[PDB]
């Protein structure tokens, strides 16, 4: 039996209605639960979904350099595979292997509905509507590193803005959009932006296209005999249109707006 | 010296001004020529750019099942690496290894400027403006396979439309957009759509977002000692913002519109 590490994060993995009367894999539902079943079928293995204990994606501890989260479970021999919204990054690809992306996503703009902003270009040209990101992590780093004129202009504004336009958590950012009288836009991953747009209270929306491109991938420990089959499975599901349909199911078919 | 197979395709690889008085790698310029230099630097190797003889990307011959194009050069031991706009596909991943994408792209709508169409949804609801794709290949297959309502509606229309909405070549599709009095929209890869939008006669444009997601990757033969280093190089260049800047250079800085 393959031990699959994953994470409780809507709509990827969620506790099912009446989970306390269910057992094993049947306790969970969501996009990644459906994806795990498809991968397992195509690769021909039995598996056990296990929620990562610390509830983390995976980063090196600053002090010890030990990996936490799902990446930790893989690199220290506790799980055979991670099927989760785990971003393909350099720091992680150095220590585990990723499949090709099963979901693409990018940095995107969230506004309260009514806010007179339709593009990053619009945001960049004005200051009455403040805008920012998580105070650490890849979204902030994108702007800090960008040589594209519009994003460089945005970074110049954000890094100097007072009061701070940076937030500690997604919840804080989204709350700030909702309660600041149209004076705050939040920059975050498109998947989460799109998900929140389809939940009550139905008062936010994504504007503009994605500002960059990255992907979520399935991760296996170095030397795994599953690496190849998992990669080919992902490309097959993509090309067959199954992953598009699955995204539509969990974002829109199950939507509230 | 690493033999790099590539393909003459603007703006990825083009003959330089005065190439006849230059030699070796100096004969060529473009996005992939710049990318090859960056990869080589980061991986620490010397290299020779070689244009694929048949001018093809890579497909199995129907009769012999022998691979042509750049994929052929890799699988039959003629080149060490392919640095080109080569799409990451299942059929290819079975026989060569791809880096993570160095460029993302998707199916997109091309119209003549003035055409009253702003989305796939718009196109799908009407028939006065015809629309189609290349008569074979991945774009047609996307629509044929899609379970998404809007794309299924589009496929139902396109497959039955008379006269045929399918074309043999990109040039034919683009010409059809330009000369059919606003009665034809062409569905193609976003990178090419974006490129043509920035060339004279400056009369076409991309409308709507991308309809799907795929990627171009660097390809290495199975068992290559370059596989890992090349993959990490691509992720580094992406995260540093170099690939965004490079795309901006060759599409927009060198643009004509
Ligand atoms: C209650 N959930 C949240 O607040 C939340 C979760 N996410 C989220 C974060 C990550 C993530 O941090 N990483 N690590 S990283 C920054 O790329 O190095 C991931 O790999 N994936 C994530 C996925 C999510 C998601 F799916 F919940 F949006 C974003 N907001
Ligand atoms: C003169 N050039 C053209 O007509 C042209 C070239 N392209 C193009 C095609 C491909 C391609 O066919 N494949 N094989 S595939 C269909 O994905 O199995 C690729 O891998 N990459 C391509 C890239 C281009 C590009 F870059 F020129 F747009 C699209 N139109």
């Amino acid at each position: 039996t393959v031990v699959v590490t994953t994470i409780l994060e809507s709509p990827y993995v969620m506790m099912k209605k009446n989970h306390e009367m269910l057992e094993g894999n049947e306790r969970y539902e969501g996009y990644c639960v459906d994806l795990a079943a498809e991968i397992a079928k195509h690769c021909g293995f039995k598996y056990k979904l296990t929620i990562v204990g610390d509830g983390k994606y995976g980063a090196r501890d600053a002090d010890t350099k030990i990996w936490n989260g799902m990446v930790g479970e893989l690199v220290y021999g506790k799980a055979d595979i991670a099927i989760a919204p785990l971003t393909i990054t350099l720091v992680r690809e150095e220590v585990i292997d990723f499949s090709k992306p099963f979901m693409s996503l990018g940095i995107s703009i969230m506004i309260k509905k009514g806010t007179p902003i339709e593009s990053a270009e619009d945001l960049s040209k004005q200051t009455e509507i403040a805008y920012g990101t998580l105070d650490s992590g890849s979204t902030k780093e994108f702007f800090r590193r960008s040589k594209i004129a519009v994003f460089d202009k945005m970074w110049t504004y954000m890094r100097s803005a007072e009061p701070s336009v940076f937030v500690r958590t997604t919840a804080e950012g989204v709350a700030r959009v909702r309660k600041s009288k149209g004076k705050y836009a939040y920059l975050l991953e498109s998947t989460m932006n799109e998900y929140i747009e389809q939940r009550k209270p139905c008062d936010t929306m994504k504007v503009g296209g994605n500002l960059d491109s990255k992907g979520y991938g399935i991760a296996t420990p170095k030397g795994s005999s599953l690496r190849n089959a998992v990669n080919l499975a992902v490309l097959k599901l993509n090309e067959q249109g199954l992953l598009d349909k699955l995204k539509n199911k969990w974002w829109y078919d199950k939507g509230e707006c």
